[PDB]
């Protein structure tokens, strides 16, 4: 009780902007026993690139530091021009540090998506919303599959999906239901099969009958990036989450070797 509802910002249960009637602080109140547990074990992962979880309030409100703007947003407001590489290449990478510390931390985000990327005037890019219509473009195939026990690869791919829709002002992958999803991906980088992924045959979901697309070139997929960047999206991208690079990995790559932090023009 102590917050003032300022405006409703999303339905993700729902999001409010709030103020903190004995801070004065603006926040973004989430309104909702081993999970109690779980969550307030959160409340220590503190990084730069994560959107900081001031306070669990069980009374179930999670309080999180308030951002004005997310990367959706941003990318419709940037779709005429498309958003400049530099601050591509930044998101990416501070994208790639928070979740190096995370995974690091054996914590996976899952849920990956431009609407839960917040950004501010300084130049950075947060994670929020973690998870512990529902969108499928950014889900990897091991989830689509039916693996329950997939692993931190599964943000790598969520985070391709994005890079590659920042670069393009398009979506990669915009699948309208599981199966769509699936073969829009299968459409684009090929029906895998035990060659590329060994034990894809075994997921819970695979169907021999899948139709049998051959792969695209990447050139297609991503004009105008540099090679660098399409090597390095590739590696994302990758059917088998044991051969999909780590966000460690990716953050040595070198795409980043002339990386640098720009700061974008907002209007909030
Ligand atoms: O957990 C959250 C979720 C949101 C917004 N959601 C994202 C997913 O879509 C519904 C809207 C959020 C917004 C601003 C903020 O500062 C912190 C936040 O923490």
């Amino acid at each position: 009780e102590n917050f003032q509802k300022v405006e409703k910002i999303g339905e993700g249960g729902v999001v409010y902007k709030a103020r903190n009637k004995l801070t004065g602080e603006v926040v973004a109140l989430k309104k909702i026993s081993t999970a109690i547990r779980e969550i307030s074990l959160l409340k220590e992962l503190n990084h730069p690139n994560i959107v900081k979880l001031l306070d669990v309030i069980h009374t179930l409100y999670l309080v999180f530091e308030f951002l004005h703007q997310d990367l959706k947003k941003f990318m419709d407001a940037s779709a005429l021009t498309g958003i400049p590489l530099p601050l591509i290449k930044s998101y990416l990478f501070q994208l790639l540090q928070g979740l190096a510390f995370c995974h690091s931390h054996r914590v996976l985000h899952r849920d990956l998506k431009p609407q839960n990327l917040l950004i501010n005037t300084e130049g950075a890019i947060k994670l929020a919303d973690f998870g512990l219509v529902v969108t499928l473009w950014y889900r990897a195939p091991e989830i689509l599959l039916g693996c329950k026990y997939y692993s931190t690869a599964v943000d790598i791919w969520s985070l391709g999906c994005i890079f590659a829709e920042m670069v393009t002002r398009r979506a990669l992958f915009p699948g309208d239901s599981e199966i769509d999803q699936l073969f829009r991906i299968f459409r684009t980088l090929g029906t895998p099969d035990e060659v590329v992924w060994p034990g894809v045959t075994s997921m819970p979901d695979y169907k021999p009958s899948f139709p049998k697309w051959a792969r695209q070139d990447f050139s297609k997929v991503v004009p105008p990036l540099d090679e660098d960047g399409r090597s390095l999206l590739s590696q994302m991208l990758h059917y088998d989450p044991n051969k999909r690079i780590s966000a460690k990995a990716a953050l040595a790559h070198p795409f980043f070797q002339d990386v640098t932090k720009p700061v974008p023009h907002l209007r909030l």
